[PDB]
């Protein structure tokens, strides 16, 4: 489940992986909308991440995976494909937080979300 992803995140970003959850439109279980920022479009690509993973027959959502982070980057691991797919999702996410933390905004934390409004972009 969300343990590793967590890690991850914390390793990556300097925050708690609470501080991601209910983010914007996207960061948290499901999500829609249009989404508020550059951080909560890392979740939207996320989202189609799992997606295309769920196709494949996995279950990222499940699937418990391996990883260190050296100065070269985040290396993933896993004795199944769908463990190493996983974490190449995740990875790609919390390289996103990162890159994006310039206009990380606390006021978009635990966002209520009839403050969702517009169309959902596609996958
Ligand atoms: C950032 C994020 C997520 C995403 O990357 C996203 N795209 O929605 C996420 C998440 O995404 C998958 C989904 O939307 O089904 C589900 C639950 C918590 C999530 N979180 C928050 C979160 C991330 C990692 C570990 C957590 C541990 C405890 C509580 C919340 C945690
Ligand atoms: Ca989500
Ligand atoms: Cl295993």
């Amino acid at each position: 489940n969300l343990v590793q992803f967590g890690v991850m995140i914390e390793k990556m970003t300097g925050k708690s992986a609470l501080q991601y959850n209910d983010y914007g439109c996207y960061c948290g279980i499901g999500g829609s909308h249009w989404p508020v920022d550059q951080t909560d479009w890392c979740c939207h690509a996320h989202d189609c991440c799992y997606g295309r993973l769920e196709k494949l027959g996995c279950e990222p959502k499940l699937e418990k995976y391996l990883f260190s982070v050296s100065e070269r980057g985040i290396f993933c691991a896993g004795r199944t494909t769908c463990q190493r797919l996983t974490c190449e999702c995740d990875k790609r996410a919390a390289l996103c937080f990162r890159r994006n933390l310039g206009t990380y905004n606390r006021k978009y934390a635990h966002y209520p979300n009839k403050l969702c409004t517009g169309p959902t972009p596609p996958c």
